[PDB]
């Protein structure tokens, strides 16, 4: 359409129809009126204007479906609907799209929104980071008040700064502020919001201007830049792009201007010669086209797309249909269209019996939600090549029967038709055929019938339900039973979830109110809480006036009380206030309350304030005022479960430290009253204790452990019983809390510890600060910061906990082993407590408690009880040869799955990951050889029934290129493999070097053949917007990593700053950081965000995953992922990057580099010869000292001169 007619789409979407949403939660489809804030960027569903049901991100939209076709639109309902008037919008950052489905009334309608939401997507990657900046102030301002205001108040602001992740440092702060930027009764408009936003972040890092204030690239002269109002110019920023971000482009200055005059957005802006300020610098520093990333590998290289298939990495991915953990994810299609838009060419397709004649796809033998083959197909097709339109080779595990395979084969030769590959491109075939050859094609890789011929098992498992003593209820476990061991997970339910004296004790009015002036001090104490001090009413108990409520009601300036009268009328009560305003039922007296204008010539205000009690605690059974941390112990003893905890009060003092079970362990953790909050950690600000519960008993306390059951007194006494769950848990010393070394730290003060990487340094003692007293040779109990170095215990009972992972059932997330050899089946026909269904697994020994397992039908109770009771006592199938001949590549052959020799294109190597990192570790160029010419599918074993993935980087050095890895988890090898596969235009299909092809490369070459191509020096200087996990405001630490080899492969955090999240600045006192990966091109720079908690333990914020030969020079913006690589909104680091390259003489001065580690790792084996060994001679060990420091400046030295050097 016209420029015109866009707009006019676009103000037809900003002034929202009444349409019709459907929804699987809501089974009536409802209609709302949907419009679009574009200040906002927000597509947003509401009742009226000022209730907005729902508010979606343009730029979270990710796919617009036409027509019924999302999980909504199965509904009955839609059926009456239209295709034509329907679509979805699939929306969110989690593997699962959020899916917004409107059904429209006129196909004119959908087909404006379809147009609509489109443009408004393009223009959303088109948006510049100060419009973004706009669009996200407006965001928070239209998300604390729901009616859209355009203005922000004084407290408000108390409270976006804590949601923005930003600590308040004093209210005199931000009322400074409010009068710099002008503040009419506190109170401040939306463009005075954005100048105090500019103020904040500008004041907040103004030391990142020294970088640039230094005095070796005076070029872009920055200077006078203390304050915002500092300025540059165009030729200024070509300057910098020049010489620090080392662009060829920047040497047309046209070229400047047109980034400039983009990056601006502004009107008012037309200076010839286009201009921005210090703070607008800094801005554009963590702007998306500031992005380390390289362009150029953003878009398709068809001279890259162009060789043999065996020559390119291809992403792939393991049980491809679900959607969480193997055990009880959810499948759906959507899935594999979610893959598919990312760029996978591979997805995994367990086809087994179906009841109705059509293969179901899920994970066999499993209690997973079946899907329909043909649906499945269809999404294939309809999302498989919309982009990148490279070859996807659809991985088929058949399980079926040849009557369920026939319809498999029809069905592909229906739906795909021309797409599927059935032919070979050409016959006489020596070699794989470039994907650039395979234009659109589906292949199918497929057990051949390679026996030909003329024409021609589980473990028990499931959920159960174990008899829970401690809250008498069934809980609900998955449990397998793998050599006579049935293990049992954690739950599963657990995901899932008078006209009198209740107002007494109701949240408006709880107790204590003896005198009337108990309540005045109780709502005077209040008084001075907001802003407004107009907001205070109370009801209590009447002091003089017999059985009457009285409202104790502030008015305009001073606190009052009148009593609520009371009478009996019609045999019922009846309350009222004013001569008509009255009402019988408290729970409506709420309601018809706050619609309520308290209302009277003398009464015209009205403030709804439902202000309770100020210490329900004070009446709470986890509450524990008199209780001790001896008490709390001794008690914990007698109640050793994780996710036990009390609030015991601290005697004599506002904090209440909770005592908790994590791991096993007592635990305390103050909160303090600050003022009237109750304060967790430094900043978690709650209104009260039972507010602390409530949000604690969904968010994690402690790792993964969350406040799950309180321990009350009587608790004590049910579980005066004990051993309900045997409490299996896990089933040297820690003075030393032997470290590992990050990274080469000099002894800053002669109380400073000097050492090099990989140093292992024992008696640690964790003095706060960071700073770690620890031993290191001569050097005993000396100090080194905590960001320098990393921690690795020798946790002996997780790795023996580990081996359990391997060897149970389950797996993974097993939270009990129970073996049924020493055990007897008892089944109960009329079932135990309420549950007909049961069978109870009573032990040799009468003393260990029988435990009671119910089911939910009866057929599956006796499977169980027969399976127990048995554990107690003690080419025919001619897979169709329509399939077969769809397989034109890749065909299985088991028969030498360990021949790695004679490679045949045509063939490929299915492998576990512990068999395929066994052949690795034998050998890996033959393996290399192979996929010269063969493939490989190297998959998850089964027991990561969690979706957790392997290292999948071995592989692909060996060059294993095709590699499933589980798309619905989160981990870091599944944004290493985003990383790898964003490459090439996110294909997904990776041309591997030219080293990679040739035989003569070594996949995992000898210490001694490892030469540095690349000694990247990164500095972190400035983050905005980082993200907040809980309550607690986030105190984050970037760390840096190369996530590459074995020898590339190193990690270093900084120093972690507290209380800042959204404006959090790193000391540019650091240290540059040097990381030396002897190979460029397999080697990924990874800058993971995390924040400290009260116990100090990094939590996941962010990822940064990107390839070295896509990393870029300069002072570079990071944009900042999550788990699912997923952009999140402005959050971004900065980074001092700076390729090098290894010159002859570099590489002379490398090989000393070299000479480094080859005599520091005995500097290290001499720190290990005195390791915590005493009983040694001082020969060699105190005459390594001159090793020591020969090593020391050997290096450090010739390091900073290169780095003086470039």
């Amino acid at each position: 359409l016209a420029e015109y007619e866009k707009s006019q789409i676009k103000r037809a979407l900003e002034l929202g129809t009444v349409m019709t949403v459907f929804s699987f939660r809501k089974s009536t489809p409802e209609r709302r009126t949907v419009q679009v804030i574009m200040e906002t960027r927000q597509v947003a569903w509401s009742k009226t204007a000022d209730k907005i049901e729902g508010f979606l991100d343009i730029m979270e939209i990710k796919e617009i479906r036409p027509g019924k076709n999302s999980k909504d639109f199965e509904r009955a309902k839609a059926v009456r609907q239209k295709e034509d008037c329907c679509f979805t919008i699939l929306y969110g950052t989690q593997f699962v799209l959020s899916t917004l489905s409107l059904a429209a009334d006129s196909k004119e309608d959908a087909v404006n929104w379809l147009s609509g939401l489109k443009i408004l997507h393009q223009e959303a990657m088109n948006a510049s980071t100060p419009t973004i900046i706009e669009s996200w102030l407006r965001k928070q301002i239209y998300s604390v008040d729901q009616t859209r205001r355009n203005s922000i108040s004084l407290r408000e602001l108390k409270t976006i700064l804590p949601l923005i992740n930003f600590k308040v440092s004093s209210a005199k702060f931000l009322k400074d502020k409010f009068v710099e930027i002008g503040a009419h009764k506190d109170e401040l408009s939306f463009e005075q919001f954005h100048l105090f936003y500019k103020k904040l972040m500008f004041e907040q890092q103004k030391s990142i201007l020294d970088e640039f204030k230094k005095d070796s690239s005076v070029f872009i002269l920055g200077n006078t830049d203390r304050p915002d109002a500092s300025a540059v110019y165009l030729h200024d920023f070509q300057r910098f792009l020049i010489h620090e971000q080392q662009e060829h482009w920047a040497q047309d200055l046209n070229k400047v201007r047109e980034r400039m005059t983009k990056f601006i957005d502004d009107t008012m802006r037309e200076t010839a010669e286009p201009f921005l300020f210090v703070d607008e610098f800094l801005t554009y520093l963590f702007s998306r086209e500031n992005s380390i990333w390289d362009e150029k590998y953003d878009a398709v290289d068809m001279q890259d797309m162009n060789n043999p298939l065996s020559h390119y990495w291809i992403s792939s991915s393991h049980n491809t249909y679900l959607t969480g953990d193997q055990l009880r994810s959810e499948s759906s299609p959507e899935a594999y269209i979610r893959c598919l838009r990312m760029g996978c060419r591979c997805i995994e397709l367990d086809c087994w019996d179906g009841p109705d004649g059509k293969p179901v796809i899920y994970h066999g033998w499993t209690r997973t939600t079946k899907i329909k083959f043909d649906d499945v197909v269809q999404a294939i097709k309809d999302h498989a090549f919309v982009t990148s339109s490279f070859p996807v080779i659809l991985s088929i595990e058949e399980h079926c029967s040849v009557e369920q395979q026939r319809h498999m084969a029809k069905a592909f030769k229906e739906v795909f038709g021309d797409l599927l590959l059935t032919k070979p491109t050409e016959a006489s075939a020596d070699q794989l055929p470039s994907p650039s050859q395979l234009r659109e094609k589906i292949i199918i890789k497929h057990k051949k019938l390679g026996p030909r011929g003329d024409v021609d098992e589980h473990k028990q498992q499931g959920e159960l339900y174990m008899w829970d003593s401690i809250d008498q209820k069934w809980t609900r476990h998955y449990c397998a039973i793998a050599d006579a061991k049935l293990s049992f997970s954690d739950d599963i339910e657990q995901t899932m979830e008078p006209p009198t004296e209740l107002h007494f004790g109701e949240k408006w009015f709880h107790k204590k109110v003896e005198k009337r002036t108990s309540a005045e001090k109780l709502l005077q104490e209040y008084c001075m809480e907001t802003g407004g001090k107009d907001g205070t009413f109370l009801v209590r108990e009447s002091e003089t006036f017999p059985n009457d409520y009285t409202l104790s009601f502030w008015r305009s300036g001073r606190v009052q009380h009148c009593r609520i009268r009371s009478t009996m009328e019609g045999g019922t009560l009846k309350y009222y206030l004013t001569d008509n305003l009255t009402f019988s039922s408290i729970y409506a007296l709420i309601q018809h309350y706050r619609e309520t204008h308290l209302r009277c010539a003398e009464f015209e205000l009205r403030l709804t304030d439902p202000v309770p009690n100020p210490n329900p605690h004070e009446s709470k059974p986890w509450y524990y005022d008199s209780l001790s941390r001896g008490e709390a112990e001794d008690m914990l003893m007698r109640i050793p479960r994780d996710g036990a905890f009390l609030i015991r009060k601290r005697e004599g003092s506002d904090s209440y430290a909770i005592t908790f079970r994590a791991r096993g362990k007592v635990k305390h953790c103050r909160i303090n009253r600050d003022g009237r909050h109750f304060v967790l950690g430094t900043s978690a600000y709650f209104e009260s204790l039972v507010e602390l519960v409530s949000y604690y008993e969904k968010h994690s306390l402690y790792r993964k452990m969350r406040l799950r059951y309180p321990v009350t007194p009587e608790l004590l006494e049910r579980y005066n019983m004990e051993r309900d769950i045997n409490s299996l848990y896990d089933v040297p010393s820690m003075p030393q809390r032997t470290v590992k070394a990050l990274y080469d730290y000099k002894a800053k003060r002669s109380d400073e510890l000097s050492f090099c990487r990989g140093a292992l340094i024992h008696n640690v003692s964790k003095e706060p600060g960071g700073w770690w007293k620890g031993d290191y040779g001569t050097r005993i109990q000396q100090y080194f910061p905590s960001n320098y170095v990393e921690d690795i215990s020798t946790a002996d009972f997780e790795e023996l906990e580990k081996q359990i992972i391997e060897d149970n059932p389950l797996g993974s997330l097993c939270r009990g082993i129970l073996d049924l050899n020493t055990y007897n089946v008892v089944k109960a026909p009329q079932g135990k407590n309420q549950k007909s269904f049961v069978f109870i697994l009573e032990p040799k020994q009468q003393g260990d408690p029988p435990v009671e397992f119910a089911t939910d039908r009866v057929e599956e109770l006796f499977e169980w009880f027969q399976s127990i009771r048995e554990i107690t006592w003690k080419k025919n199938q001619s897979i169709a040869i329509e399939l077969s001949d769809l397989v034109v590549y890749c065909k299985p052959t088991s028969k030498t799955k360990d021949n790695l020799e004679n490679p045949d294109f045509r063939e490929i190597r299915s492998f576990v990951e512990t068999k395929a990192d066994s052949i690795i570790r034998q050998k890996p160029v033959d393996l290399l050889k192979y996929n010269q010419k063969g493939l490989t599918r190297v998959y998850p074993k089964g027991q990561r029934v969690d979706s957790s993935n392997y290292d999948p980087f071995r592989l692909w050095l060996c060059g294993s290129q095709m590699v499933a890895l589980n798309f619905q988890t989160a981990d870091k090898y599944m944004q290493m493999n985003h990383a790898l596969f964003s490459l090439n235009g996110r294909t997904g299909y990776v041309l591997q070097p030219e080293s990679m092809r040739t035989e003569k490369y070594d996949p995992m070459p000898p210490e001694s053949q490892r030469k540095i191509l690349m000694t990247l020096t990164v500095k972190v200087l400035g983050a905005r917007h980082l993200p907040k996990l809980g309550r607690s405001i986030a105190c984050p630490f970037v760390e840096v990593e190369i996530c590459g080899a074995e020898y590339d492969n190193n990690k270093f955090k900084t120093t972690v700053v507290n209380d800042n999240g959204l404006s959090p600045i790193w000391a540019p006192t650091q240290e540059k950081v040097t990381f030396e990966i002897y190979d460029p091109n397999l080697a990924f720079l990874r800058f993971v965000v995390y924040e400290e908690d009260m116990f100090s333990d990094p939590n996941f914020l962010a990822h940064a995953t990107y390839p070295i030969k896509a990393v870029k020079s300069g002072f570079r913006s990071v944009p900042l992922k999550n788990g699912y690589s997923e952009d999140i909104e402005l959050a971004s680091l900065l980074v001092f990057c700076e390729m090098r390259p290894v010159l002859e003489s570099e590489e002379e001065l490398y090989s000393s580099c070299r000479q480094l580690r080859r005599r520091q790792e005995e500097l290290n084996n001499q720190l290990f010869l005195y390791d915590t060994h005493q009983n040694l001679r001082n020969a060699n060990r105190d005459a390594l000292v001159k090793e020591f420091s020969v090593n020391e400046n050997q290096l450090q030295l010739y390091q900073e001169k290169c780095n003086k050097r470039l």
